[PDB]
């Protein structure tokens, strides 16, 4: 099974990860995890948070170009994906696909019915051959530009109200891991 969380940063994904880790490996089921990005093994995540920072021109001046990169990233990880997805019960991302669509479409004031987010399920799951999946787990809170922090949070929200690239879970701060990993087992 594979699992991706989502969210804004600073709404302890990672915190997340890992209850749900125990919660599942406490239920027998055995557990890998990646993070996306993949800062410091990719270079086009590594050429993308550079180009955040200033760097590299007017790269960071494309919404498009950044998304590109990110999926490119994602995209040299699909054999690591499906590897572990074969040798492990679940495997849970810490961010994947949507969170191009969600930060993207943000940025560019559309809604998850939009182009961005369209473009991004046609290149990272059609194109790139990505694997869409089982899950994805929006973490939303309240506090983690702010403006578009909490913009990208309620495209987010949005992503899970239509069941973009597949089925979703929203869930918060104290959602309890053991009853999570029972709703997300097959
Ligand atoms: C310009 C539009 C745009 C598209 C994007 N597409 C992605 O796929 C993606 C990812 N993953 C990110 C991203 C990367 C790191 C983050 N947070 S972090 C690890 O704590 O630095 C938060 C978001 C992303 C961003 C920031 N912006
Ligand atoms: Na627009």
């Amino acid at each position: 099974m594979l699992i991706a969380i989502e969210g804004v940063d600073g709404a302890g994904k990672r915190t997340l990860v890992e209850k749900l880790s125990g919660a599942f490996r406490a239920a027998g089921r055995s557990v890998a995890t990646l993070a996306f990005p993949r800062y410091g093994q990719s270079v086009a995540a590594d050429i993308a948070a550079e180009a955040l920072h200033g760097e590299h021109g007017d790269l960071a001046s494309s919404v498009y170009a950044m998304a590109t990169l990110f999926a490119l990233d994602r995209a040299g990880a699909v054999h690591t994906i499906q590897g572990l997805c074969r040798g492990y019960d679940v495997v849970i991302l810490d961010r994947y696909v949507a969170s191009n669509a969600a930060y993207s479409a943000a940025r560019l004031h559309e809604n998850a019915a939009g182009k961005a987010a369209a473009w991004v399920q046609r290149i990272e799951f059609a194109r790139l051959g990505l694997p869409k999946p089982d899950w994805q787990v929006l973490l939303a809170v309240s506090a983690e530009d702010a403006e578009l922090q909490q913009r990208t949070g309620a495209v987010y929200a949005e992503l899970a109200a239509q069941g973009w690239g597949g089925r979703w879970l929203v869930v918060g701060a104290d959602v309890d891991p053991g009853r999570l990993a029972a709703t997300l087992a097959p």
